[PDB]
């Protein structure tokens, strides 16, 4: 009875985040959507003309019920730091209460506290270059919007979430091997991310008695996976997967969903600071057949 | 959906088999223990008298669901294996069919084919010397035990097994950091089952489509921990309550549902890994 | 014959950047020190009065050579990048060729290529403050003065430098397990640095077969260190690492030296991408005694 | 300053453990060779003929100082342990005083203290199965051949050693990620010599001030490289020249001038770790 829970960056219905809300669904969790500005119109008028519905199918006998769905930009932490070019830009002229702590604020006041987090959102300007390449400028973009979010979602929900709650975001293997293509300072990203997630297990489990987790996904086509594409990149990492995983079979966002359901439930209590791998066991692979 | 589960490794209910057993039942998962022969008897008249019936209760509704309860020895492939010496034995010689090979047939003859399958044991004959004072034999032990009878229980075991069927076993963080007390070759034995489990994972997945996993616990107040010397598990139990990053009694359960996890469809994408089920007490550098 | 290194990151001989210099010239290399503006002139004034001289002795029967000191600041990638009020400030203003590209071109004009660069530096603002409690703006200082400074150094060194050339850096394991105390975003500096070493040792391995390495260093009481201070946290590690670790002897910044000589020499020639601990073993226990 | 290493696991000029002895070579370090019996009197016969007089040259002014080759078998602790079989094979009964423990006591009588240790062997009945189809028995031989023997060689040679005194061995990959064709409980064995580097290094470290170490090589087209199956070295080292990060031929000398530094004072704040020396293939996930 009243699990919520929030998932930041939900874009449309191809990502991991749309498997994770389909899987959580299925537990009678409530779902609120955090949805970039950028999107949040395209993605609320697809959802309206019923672009969606089949998407939202479960048991065939069942289908998703989505709580609510929130503009929101892991950018900018209170509404302080929003630029007066963004505060007037003519995607978000029309927007209020996005930022972190002011969804935080929005959440708490509309369905009070919160038991489950989800940060299922990554950005990086020059994800096209590869690191050597890479400007100071975009380095810092993509740590500032991939890592350093996480960290500041965490700053602010935590103060609407219930103790035992549990919090997880998504990484990639990049992070801890070299995965030629995956540039713009994102394998730093990811690297930090996966650091962070200890860090935060620490203060949070002492402080809060929360728990943080990161899931490593295989790859996925979503239309970010798409952008990583220069002059493509997802489908040579999917046909590698499929190929060489030890279990190859086609990795799909709801495998991803349901071990985010379970991080998120209380089955998985004494589990934190953890990166746990949800990837067809490919990560384990030294040489190729 | 008629789920069956073997479970090696339950001399009472103060470990992880029965932790794992419990949280499985919650599921309706069938339950059949493989247990070490000398322990069988004093086992089953623990049973039989009624010792473990509140740590049966699964809650309000349910109590669990015990299928069968044999005698198993990791120590012994096939009947070829076994020495004169056990043959002979108190314990041993009133019972039969307890090898690796033998139990594999005798459930597959009794029940069928299962789905999940437990590896819940280890063994250290020098558990108490340190590494550098631990001999040949005594190692050797401690692998033969603790690791080896992981692949030998698959090896015996997919031919009994579903498509999609999942197996873990379990595992300590003394395999990847130095833990001073924790001898005779145990961490050697589990670092070979963690590398092992992801040599058979690349094997059991490409050919049967089959998982494996290993879970890696925090400390639990079993038996078999009460051997150790540093009482150690009491010196564990205590640092791992002032420092994880949880601060909270580590259950057998909290193991259960972990493994209930990795045994079923729900993590059909993980295989090969070692997971850290220990209140998070292995990302701690330096005690605060 | 003309072992040349370049040692960005040294304000006195209290750090692992003087350890470094030290056994390095031990080897006959010659020493070139980049030094921020901020400790450059009283670098300067201590070492022409003769400051420093008992901290130069080798072999009592051999002093250390340098020979250069450079005014250095890693913030900068390019004169362009430098802002109006920096170039002005009282420290910067009677200094030149000190961004990251102008002591690289520097360097070339008066001695050729190099074939040796070190990167031994740190920056955080918000270093005293945990993770959670990390504002942006700190969070992305950590990561620019300490990470991004290594892959702009690298991209702008890599055209004075020969191949086969080596580079190295220094992280800490605060990285992969958590340490109470390195606050301010270091950690995920460090995770991220980490992380890059391996992407650059691809990228450079393969384009101009430069190696790269990291060193984790265990506590040394440098000046940094003790700006970790908070309200100590320096002496609270070395106190427990000269009691738990495996090597019960007081860690030198000499004996990160000779680690970094040998990496830094053709004798490492087969080893890249590594992160290289150097810290009695300390990283290896999980428990203590 | 009179340097002096025993290198366990020398039969010819091809393996690390030739590369290992050229590189101490260099730094003047008085070399002890603990060959393997079967192939003793070949080895000596070899050398005597002259077949190694090129590799050993060092340089313009330099030639290897060998100071002695003794017969060496890791499988044996002490005199008791050999059995008759082996008493009475053709390449052993000929031979003596070859177990871990004449040997140390042989050298010390011999030469004195020593200073450097190293563990350039392995062995694996069974390397061509694959781990799911490995025995009991054949699983047990490589852990006792490539990973006890490496803590038998401790607990002898300590004895013989000076404080400050370093030990290396070597290791693969294998231990942490899946290699297919390295079968026969070798990449067990591996992951066990990695974690038993770590324990021996706090024993070592807190009792006698010694330090070890494991490195991490990549692939070297040796003796004992030709016995594994997919030929298996053939294919490690054109994938490993194709894609590692450094595209240049791996030398036993690039192994051997690690093991030197390793073993040498230079390194004094290094224990318990695994080093790769392998062209930096280890940090590869999608080949490109
Ligand atoms: N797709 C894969 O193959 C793959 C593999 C490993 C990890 N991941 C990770 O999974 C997560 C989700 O990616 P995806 O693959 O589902 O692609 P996706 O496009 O479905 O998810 C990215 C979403 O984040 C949103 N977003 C971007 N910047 C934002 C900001 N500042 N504030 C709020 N929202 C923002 C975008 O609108 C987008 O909807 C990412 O962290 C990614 O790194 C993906
Ligand atoms: N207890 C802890 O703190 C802890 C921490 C980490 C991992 N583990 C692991 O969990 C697993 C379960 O142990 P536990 O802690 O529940 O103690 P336990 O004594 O409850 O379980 C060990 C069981 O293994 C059985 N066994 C021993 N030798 C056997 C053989 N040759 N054949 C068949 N069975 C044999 C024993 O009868 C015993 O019941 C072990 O593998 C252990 O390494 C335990
Ligand atoms: N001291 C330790 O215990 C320890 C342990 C692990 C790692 N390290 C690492 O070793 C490296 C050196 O630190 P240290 O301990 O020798 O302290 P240190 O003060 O001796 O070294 C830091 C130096 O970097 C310089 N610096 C700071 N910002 C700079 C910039 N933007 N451009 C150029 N130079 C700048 C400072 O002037 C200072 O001299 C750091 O990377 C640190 O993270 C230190
Ligand atoms: N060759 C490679 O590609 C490679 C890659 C990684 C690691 N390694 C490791 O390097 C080490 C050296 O092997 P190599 O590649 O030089 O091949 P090698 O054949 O040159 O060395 C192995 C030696 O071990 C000896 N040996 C075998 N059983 C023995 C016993 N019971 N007692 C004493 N000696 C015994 C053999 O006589 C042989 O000379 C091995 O431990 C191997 O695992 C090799
Ligand atoms: O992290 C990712 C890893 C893979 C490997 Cl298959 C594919 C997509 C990913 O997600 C992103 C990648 C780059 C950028 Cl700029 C944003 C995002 Cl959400
Ligand atoms: O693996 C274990 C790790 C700990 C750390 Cl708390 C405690 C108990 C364990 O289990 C065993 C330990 C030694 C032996 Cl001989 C048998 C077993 Cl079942
Ligand atoms: O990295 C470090 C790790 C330790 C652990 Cl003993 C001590 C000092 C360190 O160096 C710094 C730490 C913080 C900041 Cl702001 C700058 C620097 Cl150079
Ligand atoms: O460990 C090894 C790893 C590789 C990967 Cl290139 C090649 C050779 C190796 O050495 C052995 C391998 C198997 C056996 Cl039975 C003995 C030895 Cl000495």
């Amino acid at each position: 009875n009243e699990d919520i829970c929030f998932i930041a960056g939900i874009g449309d219905t191809n990502g991991y985040g749309w498997g994770i809300a389909k899987e959580l669904s299925k537990r009678n969790v409530k779902i609120i959507f955090g949805i970039w500005p950028p999107v949040y119109n395209i993605f609320m008028k697809n959802y309206k003309n019923g672009k969606f519905d089949n998407d939202m199918i479960i048991d065939k006998d069942k289908k998703m019920n989505i709580l609510d769905m929130l503009p929101f930009d892991a950018s900018f932490d209170t509404a302080n730091d929003i630029d007066e070019e963004t505060k007037n830009n003519k995607r978000y002229n029309m927007l209020q209460n996005y930022t972190i702590e002011d969804v935080a604020n929005l959440i708490h006041q509309k369905y009070g506290k919160i038991n489950m987090l989800v940060h299922s959102l990554a950005n990086a300007k020059e994800v096209q270059k590869d690191l050597l390449n890479t400007s100071r400028k975009g380095y810092l973009d993509a740590l500032s919007k991939s890592s350093y979010s996480l960290i500041s979602l965490c700053k602010y929900f935590v103060n609407i979430m219930k103790p035992q709650s549990s919090i997880i975001s998504l990484t990639y293997h990049a992070s801890q091997k070299v995965v030629p293509g995956y540039g713009g300072g994102m394998s730093s990203a990811k690297a930090a991310l996966e650091s962070d997630t200890r860090v935060l297990a620490y203060h949070l489990g002492r402080n809060y008695n929360i728990r943080i987790n990161t899931i490593s996904a295989g790859p996925l086509k979503s239309r970010a996976a798409t952008a990583i594409n220069k002059l493509t990149f997802i489908d040579y990492a999917i046909e590698y997967s499929e190929k060489y995983a030890p279990l190859r079979q086609k990795l799909l966002s709801t495998d991803i969903g349901s071990v985010a359901s379970f991080l998120l439930s209380r089955e998985s209590r004494a589990i934190t600071g953890q990166t746990i791998y949800v990837d067809n066991g490919l990560n384990i692979m030294f040489l190729p057949d």
